[PDB]
C-alpha cells in the first residue's frame, strides 16, 4: 500500500531477524532480507522491500558489530523499487 | 540536541539492548531503558529519554514478544520531557 512504510518496516525487520545470528549476522544479510520482503511485502519481489538497504547492510555488516550497520544503512536510499 | 531525534534514538537503542536479553526481555526493560537514555541523552535524568515509551515496553514485553513491542511501542507519546 505504502512504498514509505514498505522501507520503515524493512529495515527494521532485517534488523530485528539479524539479532537472532550474533557472532554470524554477516551470513545472514541476504536471508533476513528475503525474509523483511515477505512480511513487509514489495512492489517487486526480487528487489525486494529496500534494495538499497540490503547492498548498504552486505557492505558494512561485519560479525558483532550490527548496531553500527543500522546506523550506518537505516536512511541510505532504496532505488527503483520497481526493477 | 532534538528532542525528536533524542526519541528515535532512545526507542532503536532500547530494542537493541533487549535482543540480548531473549527469553527474559520483561526483566530488562527498565534496565534497558536507563542504557538508552544513557547513550541518547535526556532533557531530565528522571524521566529518561522517551518516557512513555518507557511505560509501554513495561506493559507490553513479554518473554519472546520483544519485535511485537518495539512495533507498538516505538511510535508511543513520550509525554513531558522535562518534568
Ligand atoms: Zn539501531
Ligand atoms: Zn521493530
Amino acid at each position: 500500500a505504502d512504498c514509505c512504510r514498505m522501507k520503515e518496516c524493512c529495515t527494521d525487520r532485517v534488523n530485528e531477524c539479524l539479532q537472532r545470528y550474533s557472532g554470524r549476522e554477516d551470513k545472514f544479510v541476504s536471508f533476513c532480507y528475503q525474509e523483511a520482503t515477505v512480511t513487509c511485502g514489495s512492489f517487486n519481489e526480487i528487489v525486494g522491500c529496500c534494495y538499497g538497504y540490503q547492498m548498504c547492510m552486505i557492505r558494512v555488516v561485519k560479525p558483532n558489530s550490527l548496531s553500527g550497520a543500522h546506523e550506518a544503512c537505516k536512511t541510505v536510499s532504496c532505488g527503483n523499487p520497481c526493477a
